[PDB]
């Protein structure tokens, strides 16, 4: 797990990312979709997005990113002990939503990458040593969760 000081230097970093959660959200969608275009495809609602321009423009992957980030961040503020709001997001992006694990781990390089986009020289090695602990407990549990419901692809 993440040690006291590690939380609060990820909790630091998230005060960033609340400062304007819709940017930061549009950021990381659009990171993950130009960089792994197969990822838009999992979203209905975001495959007319045919250019970057489209997806910059779009209000309602602004909101998406909302949801997102909110969801996340939710996760993050409860330090690991996590269970009760991470096991129903799993469940739903294995079941409903057919979410490799990979695409996770795609979405959390991205959000590492964002971080420094937005705040660069303002996201120090000890920040992102923070985050990436973070965002592999995320992904790890999920997929403990993936396991049990035996879900791949
Ligand atoms: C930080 C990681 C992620 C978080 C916190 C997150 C959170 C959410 C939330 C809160 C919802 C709405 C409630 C629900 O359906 O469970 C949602 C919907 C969805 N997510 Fe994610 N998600 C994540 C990653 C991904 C990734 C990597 C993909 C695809 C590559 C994905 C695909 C979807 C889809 C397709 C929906 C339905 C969108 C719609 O049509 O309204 N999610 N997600
Ligand atoms: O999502």
């Amino acid at each position: 797990g993440l040690s006291d000081g590690e939380w609060q230097q990820v909790l630091n970093v998230w005060g960033k990312v609340e400062a304007d959660i819709a940017g930061h959200g549009q950021e990381v969608l659009i990171r993950l979709f130009t960089g792994h275009p197969e990822t838009l495809e999992k979203f209905d609602k975001f495959k007319h997005l045919k250019t970057e321009a489209e997806m910059k423009a779009s209000e309602d992957l602004k909101k998406h990113g909302t949801v997102v980030l909110t969801a996340l961040g939710g996760i993050l503020k409860k330090k690991g002990h996590h269970e009760a709001e991470l096991k129903p997001l799993a469940q739903s992006h294995a079941t409903k939503h057919k979410i490799p694990i990979k695409y996770l781990e795609f979405i959390s390089d991205a959000i590492i990458h964002v971080l420094h986009s937005k705040h660069p020289g303002d996201f120090g090695a000890d920040a992102q040593g923070a985050m990436t602990k973070a965002l592999e407990l995320f992904r790890n549990d999920i997929a403990a969760k993936y396991k049990e419901l035996g879900f791949q692809g």
